[PDB]
This record gives structure tokens, C-alpha cells and sequence, in this order.
């Protein structure tokens, strides 16, 4: 009994609504009456398909688990009292003007902005790695922005426990998270069960912050992996002896010889310590690619780093990654009992 262009009935407590849509269901802003702030609200309607019943239950988990400036909580959640009555749920954040994506299509950012959200970008990203998660969809549109420039973290559906211990995988097997900011491993040889995979996004959405377009932009599964390659040249020996896997490994043994571009050809307006970063996250080799603690230590950075502010989780997180729709459904419920005066 209260719509918006479809129902968005959320209780008593938030008030005027305007739509700002199609996400997840639906967004709007709102008037938040017991604390007076304006604040976004989203409607998930997940209880058909099952795998959205997976990420919300994911992303529920982590949003609550997690507490960090650069990191989206979720300030209410707001559902049926009974699971009978429980179709919709409504997540309530603190209320950000524009993401990262929606900037960029309009705006150059100068230096001291790209400096500004790459250092909170880590900072959020070291706090997510200390609880042994990985991201898995770091973008521009999953990087949130108000009116002064706090950045924040946000869309856990496709996060995962880190296991590096069951990393490997055949060539060419089939990924979900976005494949311009996916790493060349993914193509080759990687499930994406390691921290390195965050780091290359990351590395990605600087190069985006520098030249307002993004740095590898493939049409499709391999065409992605050609991209990178026509940057950063074709893998040394010693990185494609680090590939064991004789599919992947013969893939790349078969192409015509590629140098590296450099970067101050590609972005030649940059600041030349931006670049030697850039160089350390966008590394072929996963594991000789910069990790998060090392990026916010980079002198790129050193006008914001501080590790005794720069905070880390308070446990290891504890498995996601699985469970019927009706047991799903249950643990949403269970999930958000928190926010139930109930």
C-alpha cells in the first residue's frame, strides 16, 4: 500500500520515495524518519530463481559480517515477519549519489581524485582480503560515490572464501564475473580462488580512472585475453613455466610474438608513480602480482597510507559457495532476524 513508478511498501520509517532503478528488484532513495537523512533502499525479490537466492544470502552475510568506511553496510533490512509472508526484502544503505561508471561517462578526474579512490578502492579491499574473502566483481559500477568523494565497496553476490589450495582448472573454463576486469589466469588456468584476482580489477579500474575508458575491452572469452596480451606483450618463459596446465600452456606458445606497450604510451598524461603501480597490479604472473598490503605502501600513495588506519576484520570468514531453494530462503530469513523488533 505505497508504490513507486510497482510496490515498495517499507514500514512506517521511510518515507518519499524517488525512483533511481533497476539494479538487483528496484532502488529508490528515501526519507529516513528516525534519523532524519535521506538513505537508499533496495528491493531484491530473489525466492524464485535459486541462484539469486544464492547471492542475496551471500551478499546479506557479508554486508552484515563486515563493518568499514569503504565497504556499503547495510543499515536496516526490511522483510515479512514470517517466512510465509516473506517475498520481498528490503535492504536499506546509507544513500550515495553516483558510482564510479556514471562519473567516468562524464567526468576526467585529475590526479588527486584518481589518488583519493584508488587509496580507499585498497583500503576497503585490504579489509575484505583480511577476512579471507575475494570480491570477485570489482568495477566501476560496484564502486559507490557521494557528494564528498567517500568511496565505498559494494555487491557481494559473486564473493567467495579464498582457497588457493584449489585454484587450478582447465583452459578455457567457463567464468560469471565481468570479463574486462577479469584476469588472464581466469582463461587459462584459474578458477578465481585466490586474492591476485582482485588485485588485476583493481589494476583495471585505475587504468579506467586515467584515460575514462577501459583498458581491456573484449568482445568475448578470448578475445579478452588477446587484449591483454597486446598490452602487456607475450608472457616471459619462466611466467609460462609458472603454467603447468598443457592446454593453456600451448595456447599461448602458439601466438605470434607481442612486445609490451608501455604505459606512458598508452597514458601519457600520467603521473609516473600512478604507472609503475598500475605496472605491479597488472602483472601477468599471479603470483608475482602486487597484493593489497604492498599497493596502499606504494609511494603513489604515500600521501594517504597509514596501516594503523587501515583496519582489518576481526575473524576469518566462514563459506559461502552452496542448499535447495527453501532451505535458502530460511537462512535469508534467520539472517535478517536482527533487524526485527519481533
Amino acid at each position: 500500500a505505497a508504490a513507486a513508478g510497482q510496490v515498495f511498501d517499507v514500514g512506517p520509517r521511510y518515507t518519499n520515495l524517488s525512483y533511481i532503478g533497476e539494479g538487483a528488484g528496484m532502488v529508490c532513495s528515501a526519507y529516513d524518519n528516525l534519523n532524519k537523512v535521506r538513505v537508499a533502499i533496495k528491493k531484491i525479490s530473489p525466492f524464485e530463481h535459486q541462484t539469486y537466492c544464492q547471492r542475496t544470502l551471500r551478499e546479506i552475510k557479508i554486508l552484515l559480517r563486515f563493518r568499514h568506511e569503504n565497504i556499503i553496510g547495510a543499515n536496516d533490512i526490511i522483510r515479512a515477519p514470517t517466512i510465509e509472508q516473506m517475498k520481498d526484502v528490503y535492504i536499506v544503505q546509507d544513500l550515495m549519489e553516483t558510482d564510479l561508471y556514471k562519473l567516468l561517462k562524464t567526468q576526467h578526474l585529475s590526479n588527486d581524485h584518481i589518488c583519493y579512490f584508488l587509496y580507499q578502492i585498497l583500503r576497503g579491499l585490504k579489509y575484505i582480503h583480511s577476512a579471507n574473502v575475494l570480491h570477485r566483481d570489482l568495477k566501476p559500477s560496484n564502486l559507490l560515490l557521494n557528494t564528498t568523494c567517500d568511496l565505498k565497496i559494494c555487491d557481494f553476490g559473486l564473493a567467495r572464501v579464498a582457497d588457493p589450495d584449489h585454484d587450478h582448472t582447465g583452459f578455457l573454463t567457463e567464468y560469471v564475473a565481468t570479463r574486462w576486469y577479469r584476469a588472464p589466469e581466469i582463461m587459462l588456468n584459474s578458477k578465481g580462488y585466490t586474492k591476485s584476482i582482485d588485485i588485476w580489477s583493481v589494476g583495471c579500474i585505475l587504468a579506467e580512472m586515467l584515460s575514462n575508458r577501459p583498458i581491456f575491452p573484449g568482445k568475448h572469452y578470448l578475445d579478452q585475453l588477446n587484449h591483454i596480451l597486446g598490452i602487456l606483450g607475450s608472457p616471459s618463459q619462466e611466467d609460462l613455466n609458472c603454467i603447468i596446465n598443457l592446454k593453456a600452456r600451448n595456447y599461448l606458445l602458439s601466438l605470434p610474438h607481442k612486445n609490451k606497450v608501455p604505459w606512458n604510451r598508452l597514458f601519457p598524461n600520467a603521473d609516473s608513480k600512478a604507472l609503475d603501480l598500475l605496472d605491479k597490479m597488472l602483472t601477468f604472473n599471479p603470483h608475482k602480482r602486487i597484493e593489497v598490503e604492498q599497493a596502499l605502501a606504494h609511494p603513489y600513495l604515500e600521501q594517504y597510507y597509514d596501516p594503523s588506519d587501515e583496519p582489518i576484520a576481526e575473524a576469518p570468514f566462514k563459506f559461502d559457495m552452496e542448499l535447495p531453494k527453501e532451505k535458502l530462503k530460511e537462512l535469508i530469513f534467520e539472517e535478517t532476524a536482527r533487524f526485527q523488533p519481533g
